């Protein structure tokens, strides 16, 4: 399985995207929380509150998920970071597999 | 070293479990913070407040830690995700190894 | 690219360090959010509030970043954890590469 990290400008866009991903069963679930972001943007160090999102899905769904997020994401240049899970309890993995598209 | 991510329904259980893992020295440290979880429950997409926990320990203690978490976790099918640390400052790693069980 | 996780005792130090890392272009961006820490410290389980920081930068900048964080960080033995990103959307990657020093 893998985890994907992305950020949103606010909660409305975040939940909208996440729910769409769940309805299409491209992810088994997501953990969202706010954070203070500091980043470079066109010669300036911007500061802004964001909603960070941790998504859980299968490895074979990675490409389809990334492409789907690029279509739904409010940011023109969003972060879609994949981090593989080295291991996980079997019961949870089976659940994640059952919850995602066939 | 490795990081282990799991979630709890509340702070009581989260701290109780983490302090127990610390006491038995299965981990050297934990970071706890709330988040909003989204997943399928009862044929509907549910949103639920949780306490996420990031645990830090050694790779060789993974299996034992995983089993221990299963025995103590309040959820019936908790997420016990292992993510290997690619690199880290070695004075911190020395500390982590020294604080964990033989 | 890589993700670097570190923690700070307060917002003042976290913001100061992160802004310097950004002005030196050792990182393209940072996400700061609070958490409660539980860890072993010389025979006792300590409890402390912290500001966790997720840093994003290029792999080749890892060594230099770790060294700079070490020189700036308020903790004597801070956590500077590196997790490699298995994959990411190229357009986002280009932005991150462009904003970090050559
Ligand atoms: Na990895
Ligand atoms: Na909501």
């Amino acid at each position: 399985m893998i985890i994907v990290y992305t950020t949103f400008p606010d909660w409305e866009s975040a939940e909208k995207v996440v729910k769409t991903l769940l309805k299409e069963r491209l992810i088994a679930c997501a953990n969202l929380r706010e954070h203070r972001a500091f980043y470079w943007w066109e010669g300036k160090i911007e500061e802004d509150k964001e909603v960070g999102a941790i998504l859980k899905t299968r490895e074979d769904l990675w490409e389809e998920l990334k492409e789907r997020i690029k279509e739904l994401h409010p940011y023109d240049v969003p972060a879609i970071i994949r981090i593989d899970v080295d291991d996980v309890n079997e019961d949870y993995l089976k659940w994640l597999i059952e919850e995602t598209k066939k």
